[PDB]
């Protein structure tokens, strides 16, 4: 299927120079023309950088672009506040004779000191375990910008089935919050050594963990 | 300053049939093929139709489109929970000699079935009780509509401590999940007999109770 990998968030303080990376494959970025669109909800996308580095009209000098190996780079070189938009990167595949796009990345003009989230990993509730069910939560409180990335693991193994992660949510102290849960079965839970929860929030990453414990 | 016009939204019920409007001018729609994308607000866009009616890879026979002079129109036969996303149109503009985009259209599948919340309450983890910290998460999943009230209560009285509740976000089963965390101190915590969280969802209330337990 394909799709250009694009960080969830890119941020900085006004005046600051930001960079959006789009890691396509040695098929799209790795050969083909790269197109950059900025996108505001309620507004039709805008053509940013027209052919890799060659900028469009209307488009400003602040917005720079370097295509490279299998990767490109929009730099919003002069961070002004109107810049908190979406920036999608489209390029041309071969998984048909198709153009794959990026998952997009939201630029936030740091308006508060960049905050990294606190993850609180909780194991299966006792009322719960007795009911023949087992769910764990990844409390991701207090981050800003508001775009975390979760991923779990069982004995150092990446787990996909049944994970669900809430869309970040601005909290009273103005920081975002999220949670993610991994619904298991009681013995799948007890099967394993430890279970991890991972949240990568703008470059940084936290890996918190929990094990099944005695009792039960 | 060029754009293609689309209704802001367009809703309907499950099984109903809805059309997105993407009208333009001679230069755009009125001379070249229109294309349509899906855009699950937060993901890579999905190319939907091309050559105004020619479909694509793994797109439902569900989505069909038109063109006649100036107007193009998506027709999603029989809405499915899953169709609620943005829909943009594109048509090369042979006077801007650039591809033009509509302003988007959020479809919303309105007549869905009432799913009732699953409440799971987690007492503080030790890991955090040995940081002289204690949070509780009241996890509410599998509910539809995406609305709730959560009231936390300490033995007796309801509490307004560090009660932070997230906005229900559509999950992958196409339902919702919210998470309400309550920040206490090992004191407030063991200083009570119990805390419970009462979720109200469509006239029906559900409460779970957690007590300063041992081991779990």
């Amino acid at each position: 299927q394909s799709v250009l990998t694009q960080p969830p968030s890119a941020s900085g303080t006004p005046g600051q120079r930001v960079t959006i990376s789009c890691s396509g494959s040695s098929s799209n970025i790795g050969e083909n023309s790269v197109t950059w669109y900025q996108h505001l909800s309620g507004t039709a996308p805008k053509l940013l950088i027209y052919e890799d580095n060659s900028r469009a009209s209307g488009v400003s000098d602040r917005f720079s672009a370097s295509k490279s190996g299998t990767s490109a780079s929009l730099a919003i070189s002069g961070l002004q506040p109107e810049d908190e938009t979406d920036y999608y990167c489209a390029a041309w595949d071969d998984s048909l004779d198709v153009a794959v796009f990026g998952t997009g990345t939201k630029v936030t003009v740091l308006g508060q000191p960049k905050a990294n989230p606190t993850v609180t990993l909780f194991p299966p509730s006792s009322e719960e375990l007795q009911a023949n069910k087992a769910t764990l939560v990844c409390l991701i409180s207090d981050f800003y910008p508001g775009a975390v990335t979760v991923a779990w693991k069982a004995d150092g193994s990446p787990v996909k089935a049944g994970v669900e992660t809430t869309k970040p949510s601005k909290q009273s102290n103005n920081k975002y919050a999220a949670s993610s849960y991994l619904s298991l079965t009681p013995e799948q839970w007890k099967s394993h050594r430890s279970y991890s929860c991972q949240v990568t929030h703008e470059g940084s990453t936290v890996e918190k963990t929990v094990a099944p414990t005695e009792c039960s």
